[PDB]
């Protein structure tokens, strides 16, 4: 009497038109002003609920409880804007790459945004690194 399906790709290919409507900038809510140190600053047009499904930072920093009138701009410091872009690049993509140099800075910016899965990844590449 039951019927079920799914589709196993779904996730990814949503996240594919996802990552295709940040760049059109369509339907963002959240503008991320990012200023650090001697860099000039830079700005990164966002989804808030594709941040929070991939930052347990990002998603307390917006849902807060009063609903939100229009987008908002967010000041960003102590992360160099190179790895901001690549932090969200993998909320939308699942994937990042970095010269060995960054894997350092990449690191502590996913440690500040708790993206545990980039902070396990960077880790194993510097202990692999030694010795």
């Amino acid at each position: 009497r039951t019927f079920s399906y799914t589709l196993e790709d779904h996730t990814k290919q949503a996240f594919g038109i996802m990552n295709e409507l940040r760049l059109s900038q369509q339907l963002c809510d959240v503008t991320l002003q990012v200023k650090y140190q001697d860099a000039p600053a830079a700005q990164f047009m966002a989804h808030k609920v594709v941040l929070a499904s991939s930052s347990p930072v990002f998603k307390a920093m917006f849902t807060n409880g009063l609903r939100e009138q229009g987008m908002e701009v967010v000041s960003i410091e102590g992360i160099h804007p190179k790895v901001m872009e690549r932090l969200i690049e993998f909320a939308y993509t699942a994937s990042i790459s970095m010269g060995e140099k960054c894997v350092l800075h990449v690191m502590n910016g996913a440690v500040m945004y708790q993206i545990d899965s980039v902070v396990r990844a960077c880790a194993d590449f510097l202990v692999q690194q030694l010795d």
